[PDB]
């Protein structure tokens, strides 16, 4: 049993823009045993768009196979832009898919002098399993222009991974972001195995300039069932043009049964250019020291902020023990006038 569909659809007439000469055709098979090969391909002409597509789908009962892909391209007197698709979709025993993104741009407008130029890849790899996960993707891309309001050029690379397989999980990613005015280096690490431990890396590297470097990347080793986090926490910074100075950062902990200490400090030295030629001096120290236990605790703050010519240090420390306790308020400030 079959059924043959066609269509055809003719336009003829004044303007290649308006023309179209359209077609279509279906197709159909299923004797006894379910041996479908289901097929379409939708086609037709237009001078102001050609687009194309085809979609052949089979089954075999268990073997299940799927293709379709779309293609476009936009043509014109100042721009030309294109797409892509290839759908691969195939069921046998797991669920898998590959699909591709084949994006293009190119405009040309003479008017103000103006080319822009795109064109991006974006691929999806899928694998569904009985208790497995493979996932990745790649945001690969570049982007480049020439305009005197604005002007770049660079390129964009993305990857994606992340994979499942049992109690344990997997996923990492890989920012890799390019170009002539902003350059930044990005990395992500994670990794937990269920309730054992919990892995915590960040890589985060800013390069531009008119500002200056970032440096920014820390660490965390988390465990479970005992009461263990570690967590290395820091930051370093440059600042350039307008302001300048640096941004130091202490984050240092151990989170342990019957033992807590924290340390954090904050360091920043900025100098800002005000207009109208004035300048702010900014200096301040923030600090903490931490320690918790059954028998003693304890705790510092100290502050020594201080704003180019108002100088300002408190003072207070906190901190139990049974021979003797503490309690000191230090209250100390200058204000010019």
């Amino acid at each position: 049993a079959g059924i043959a569909a066609s269509i055809t659809a003719k336009g003829e007439s004044k303007l290649e823009v308006l023309n179209f000469d359209f077609q279509a055709n279906a197709q159909l098979s299923n004797p006894k045993i379910n041996p479908l090969a289901l097929k379409e391909s939708v086609k037709f002409s237009s001078k102001y768009l050609r687009t194309e597509h085809g979609s052949e789908m089979l089954f075999f009962g268990n073997a299940i196979e799927g293709k379709s892909n779309t293609v476009a391209s936009l043509h014109t007197e100042k721009n030309t832009l294109e797409l892509s698709n290839g759908v691969i979709v195939k069921i046998n025993n797991q669920l898998t898919l590959d699909s591709n993104t084949k994006y293009f741009h190119k405009l040309n407008i003479p008017k103000l002098d103006f080319s822009s130029q795109a064109d991006l890849r974006n691929e999806i790899k899928t694998l569904l399993k009985a208790g497995h996960i493979a996932w990745t993707s790649s945001g690969k891309g570049s982007w480049k222009w020439a305009c005197p309001r604005f002007s770049d050029e660079g390129t964009h690379e993305s990857q994606i991974s992340f994979t499942i397989e049992g109690p344990l999980t997997s996923f990492g990613l890989s920012n890799k972001i390019n170009s002539k005015h902003l350059r930044v280096n990005q990395n992500l690490v994670y990794e937990s195995g269920s309730l054992n431990f919990s892995k915590l890396e960040i890589q985060s590297q800013v390069d531009s300039q008119h500002v200056g470097h970032s440096v920014l990347t820390a660490k965390g080793m988390a465990l479970f069932g005992e009461g263990k986090a570690e967590f290395t926490g820091r930051h370093d910074a440059h600042l350039n043009g307008k302001v300048i100075g640096t941004l130091k950062n202490s984050l240092f902990f151990s989170a342990q049964p019957f033992e807590i200490t924290a340390s954090t400090n904050n360091e920043g030295n900025l100098k800002v250019r005000f207009p109208l030629r004035l300048t702010g001096k900014i200096d301040f120290l923030n600090n903490y020291a931490l320690f918790l236990s059954p028998s003693a605790q304890q705790a510092s703050w100290q502050v020594s902020a201080r704003f180019n010519q108002y100088k300002y240090n408190q003072n207070f420390s906190a901190g139990n023990n049974e021979n003797i306790m503490e309690a000191h308020v230090g209250i100390n400030g200058e204000a010019n006038l």
